[PDB]
């Protein structure tokens, strides 16, 4: 038959993703947690991660998932940004709101 020959060890690590949310009123329907200064959401990571995802909201539609490490928002860099910074960013967005989250291709643990 055949034997183990191939190899090529591939590295695994969350990837960058971009989602588009719609704003027809007020703001979106998600929750953020972390931000420099306050406690992190995931381990020792001073990043802005999703704390909640309104089941029946605009985000849910976009395809946002709790735990997603926000990287950008409407172009704004939410990299290790303070709560305010993040919050503000969110506030700063029109109808269509683009949010760049970080996640690994597929479900992780659960």
């Amino acid at each position: 038959g055949s034997s183990g020959s191939s190899g090529e060890p591939a590295r695994i690590e969350e990837e960058e993703l971009t989602l588009t949310i719609l704003r027809q009123t007020g703001g979106l329907g998600i929750s953020i947690a972390g931000g420099k200064g306050s406690t992190p959401y995931k381990g020792d990571d001073e990043g802005i991660f999703i704390s909640r995802v309104s089941e029946e909201g605009p985000a849910a539609r976009a395809g946002v998932r709790v735990g997603d490490k926000l990287l950008e928002v409407n172009g704004v860099a939410l990299q290790g940004a303070e709560h305010h910074e993040a919050v503000e960013a969110l506030r700063g967005a029109g109808t269509a709101v683009q949010m760049r989250v970080w996640r690994e291709s597929g479900p992780s643990s659960g």
